Order: structure tokens, then C-alpha cells, then sequence
DNA sequence: TGTCCCTTCGCGTCTCT
DNA sequence: AGAGACGCGAAGGGACA
């Protein structure tokens, strides 16, 4: 390993080799993930207690052991999981998955030990739910956030008017301690001195690095409104993503350069700046906006639409590289390439449309225009890669037409909807009498997976809001508004009927 | 060279309808 | 149905032992 000892790197490669054996049966990716973030002592820990973790009263899966191990301090997390999982599960209600989610962060040990110590008082003195305490705990520095919720949730509720839900939302990010103390320190000035509402201070504080975003809003909002012409509402939208501090500083530096030298509106720079990596997006359009309207290329409108998503930098740089070979050796129009790239993870969708247009048409019989409709949604790579795995079993075994698989894959969260259809098509049809036509219709929207799960939960275990919504009304509800429609129906019955 | 905490970037999914 | 919201992993940086 590192320079200190020697050539018993062999002892470590042997330890890594035995983890490929049983009871964990780890592959290369998994060993690589552990060594890149938990280090050698995490690898050594997994190996030392791979039997204890896999049996005894923990019964962890290898993916579960790999999630706990693959963080700074992983060996402490694995040690502590073995000591605390049972009492957290049995004495406090939490599931194993929830204990693993608390454990799967840097400092995992501290978080688990603190939930043990603080979950009761947080629930009893402050009225939080187990669920909320897990969400506070499940981030790096979760010990600190938990202790800070316990000290400040009273003052933030009383003196500053927030709800617990709100405090929990500021608390449920890495550096949630920092965000929560900054909210206490700056909330009144941000409202009183810059005309913000508590809700906006909250939205700015509710992401990681929220401390930084709030200090930066205090600092640059004046210069950005009073000297660059922006509104308070616009500044807040820039500030309301993690990295907001970077997005605001970059707006200030590039706003006049982009509005004079390249001809964009302020309102368009605001839209590029208002995503995660806004700083990265802005710089990358400031390069690249000359060359992307060259050879003809694209409009400005289309550069802004591609940049206006998380990872905007990545989509532009990828679009700029692959628009030539996509238009020329696969037959796509730029209007199609920009449509692939104008979602979250546009980069990922383009690279998968690269090496799957050929393959999806050949080994599965799809047209190009189908492969484009799949990849023209957020999570393109996931939908395409999962159409490739699951089309065979969905048509042949479960009876579906390919055009039906493609209707389900052609929405954000496609892979979730497909993997749910497969899991839940049998129990929906044969045990509850829904047609495949109806299941496909619920699956064919945003929120296909939750809509299918909620419908099966309502049917399998007749929930409280009962009877009058027959099986066809529930399907009409699941189609119209997904899980939200289904839950609103439940919630409205509970007090009215 | 490990353990803890904090910040930023990017990817994926769901809600709002 | 397009924008705006939710979640969460990877990675990098600083403090301290």
C-alpha cells in the first residue's frame, strides 16, 4: 500500500481476492468502490467480519455491506452497525434498511451512536417522527445535525416562526448543523434588510452548503439587484440550489459579459445559473456559445435550453462533441440531439444513445424514432439500458407489445416504471382483474412506479377510503394524478365520509 | 492515513398538473 | 407535459490524531 511498508501489497490483494469468494461474492466494481472511499482498512474490516455482518442477527446483503464500508471511517461504521443494529431495530422501530442508510455516510459511527442516544427525546420532547430523525441522521455530519436540531428546534419554531417540517428540511443536508445556525443568525436580517420571506430563507438553507448560500445572499443580493437590475425573486432562485454561493458569484462576474458580448437576456442567465452546478453551466456557455452557433450549429435559445439543467456543463460539452457523429452516422436531426440533451444527465443519455441506437434496433427491433423518444427524458441512460434488459421478458412472458414497453420507457423514471410493471403485472391482472391495457396506462406517466405501488397497496390490503371507488375508478385516478391522487383520496375520506 | 465534517457537482426520479 | 421540486452518490477540501 502507501510508502511506509512494502510488497505485502500481496497480503491486501489476497484479502480483496477472498472477498470475491463467499459469503459476499463481491465483484470488481464493489471492491473498487470500497477502496476509493473507505480505504484499505475498510476493505480489511469487511473481510474480518464478513460472516458476522452476513449472519448473526444482522443478515445484511452484500450491497448493504458495501454501502456501509464505502465511506471515510467505514470500519467504524461496520463495527458500530454490528453493535447497534438490533437495538435500533427492536427498541426504536427502525428497519434494517434505515439503519444501513444512517450508517452509509462518512462518520456513520457517530450518526448511529447519536440516533441511539437522541431519537427518543427528538420524538418525545420535540414531536418529530422516527422517519424525520432518520432523514436528519442520513447525511455526513449527522451527529452534529441531530444535536443541533435538539438545541435549536425550539428557538427556530418560537422566536423565528418556522415549522418542525421546515427545521427538519434545513437539518436533512450535509452541514445541516451549519445551515441551521446560519438560519438562526441571518433569517431576521434577510427578511428585514432585503425583503425576503421566511419561506425563501428556508428554500435557500434547505440544500447542502446552505450556510454559504445564505451568507452569499446577504453579501451579493444588494449588488445584484441595485447594480445589475435583478429582482429579489430571481436572486433567491439562484440561491435555492446547492452550490448557490458559486452560482451567485459567477452570475455577478459573467452577467454583463453574457448580456453585452453574447446577447442573452438577464432572465436567461438566471435560468442557466438556477441549477446545481450553475457556476459550471455559466462558464461553459460563455465558452461554447460562439462555437455552437458556428457551421450554422444551433440557435442561442437551444444552447440555453441545454445548459438549463443540473450538469448543464456536461450536456453542452457532450452535445458539442457528439452532435456531428450523431447527426452524420446515425441520422438524427439537431432538433433531436438537443431534445436528448435538454434533461438532467443529458450527457449520460447522449453517450447511451451513442452505443445503443445500433443495438436496440438490431437485437430488439426498435426504430430510431422510438430510441429517441426514450432518451429525450431525464434518466435516458436508465430507460434505454433497461428497455435492453427487460423488453424480452415483458413481451414474451408477460405478453406486452414492444410499442407498450416503449410507451412506459418514454417518461422520466422509465426504468422504475418498467421494473415495477414486471414485478406487479401478475398480481394486478390475475389476482385483481385489471387488464394489461390498464396497468400499462398507469405505468405510462411520470411517477409510474409509485402509482403502481399505491394501487397494489390499496387493492392487496383494502385501505381505509373504501368500496365506492371500484377498480376502474382507482385506475382512472392513478392515471390522472398518480400516487398524489391516490393519497389525496385517502386523506379526504379520513375526516369527511 | 484514518475519521469526521462540510461543500459542490452531477445524475436520476417524481410532483405539479 | 415542462418546469420545478424531491432524493442521493461521488468526489474533493479542511481539521485533527
Amino acid at each position: 500500500m502507501q510508502w511506509s511498508g512494502a510488497r505485502a501489497l500481496e497480503a491486501l490483494l489476497t484479502v480483496a481476492g477472498e472477498l470475491r469468494g463467499p459469503p459476499l461474492q463481491l465483484d470488481t466494481g464493489q471492491l473498487l468502490k470500497i477502496a476509493k472511499r473507505g480505504g484499505v482498512t475498510a476493505v480489511e474490516a469487511v473481510h474480518a467480519w464478513r460472516n458476522a455482518l452476513t449472519g448473526a442477527p444482522l443478515n445484511l446483503t452484500p450491497e448493504q455491506v458495501v454501502a456501509i464500508a464505502s465511506h471515510d471511517g467505514g470500519k467504524q461504521a461496520l463495527e458500530t452497525v454490528q453493535r447497534l443494529l438490533p437495538v435500533l431495530c427492536q427498541a426504536h422501530g427502525l428497519t434494517p434498511q434505515q439503519v444501513v442508510a444512517i450508517a452509509s455516510h462518512d462518520g456513520g459511527k457517530q450518526a448511529l451512536e447519536t440516533v441511539q442516544r437522541l431519537l427518543p427525546v427528538l420524538c418525545q420532547a420535540h414531536g418529530l417522527t422516527p422517519e424525520q430523525v432518520v432523514a436528519i441522521a442520513s447525511h455526513d455530519g449527522g451527529k452534529q445535525a441531530l444535536e443541533t436540531v435538539q438545541a435549536l428546534l425550539p428557538v427556530l419554531c418560537q422566536a423565528h416562526g418556522l415549522t418542525p417540517e421546515q427545521v427538519v428540511a434545513i437539518a436533512s443536508n450535509g452541514g445541516g448543523k451549519q445551515a441551521l445556525e446560519t438560519v438562526q443568525r441571518l433569517l431576521p436580517v434577510l427578511c428585514q434588510a432585503h425583503g425576503l420571506t421566511p419561506q425563501q430563507v428556508v428554500a435557500i438553507a434547505s440544500n447542502g452548503g446552505g450556510k454559504q448560500a445564505l451568507e452569499t445572499v446577504q453579501r451579493l443580493l444588494p449588488v445584484l439587484c441595485q447594480a445589475h437590475g435583478l429582482t429579489p425573486q430571481q436572486v433567491v432562485a439562484i440561491a435555492s440550489h446547492a452550490g448557490g454561493k458559486q452560482a451567485l458569484e459567477t452570475v455577478q462576474r459573467l452577467l454583463p459579459v453574457l448580456c453585452q458580448a453574447h446577447g442573452l437576456t438577464p432572465q436567461q442567465v438566471v435560468a442557466i445559473a438556477s441549477n446545481n452546478g450553475g457556476k459550471q453551466a455559466l462558464e461553459t456557455v460563455q465558452r461554447l456559445l460562439p462555437v455552437l452557433c458556428q457551421a450554422h450549429g444551433l440557435t442561442p435559445q437551444q444552447v440555453v435550453a441545454i445548459a438549463s439543467h443540473d450538469g448543464g456543463k456536461q450536456a453542452l460539452e457532450t452535445v458539442q462533441r457528439l452532435l456531428p457523429v450523431l447527426c452524420q452516422a446515425h441520422g438524427l436531426t439537431p432538433q433531436q440531439v438537443v431534445a436528448i440533451a435538454s434533461n438532467n444527465g443529458g450527457k449520460q443519455a447522449l453517450e447511451t444513445v451513442q452505443r445503443l441506437l445500433p443495438v436496440l434496433c438490431q437485437a430488439h427491433g426498435l426504430t430510431p424514432e422510438q430510441v429517441v423518444a426514450i432518451a429525450s427524458n431525464g434518466g435516458g441512460k436508465q430507460a434505454l439500458e433497461t428497455v435492453q434488459r427487460l423488453l424480452p421478458v415483458l413481451c414474451q412472458a408477460h405478453g406486452l407489445t414492444p410499442e407498450q414497453v416503449v410507451a412506459i420507457a418514454s417518461h422520466d423514471g422509465g426504468k422504475q416504471a418498467l421494473e415495477t410493471v414486471q414485478r406487479l403485472l401478475p398480481v394486478l391482472c390475475q389476482a385483481h382483474g385489471l387488464t394489461p391495457q390498464q396497468v400499462v396506462a398507469i405505468a405510462s406517466n411520470g411517477g409510474g412506479r409509485p402509482a403502481l405501488e399505491s394501487i397494489v397497496a390499496q387493492l392487496s390490503r383494502p385501505d381505509p377510503a373504501l368500496a365506492a371507488l371500484t377498480n376502474d375508478h382507482l385506475v382512472a385516478l392513478a392515471c390522472l394524478g398518480g400516487r398524489p391522487a391516490l393519497d389525496a383520496v385517502k386523506k379526504l375520506e379520513h375526516h369527511h365520509h
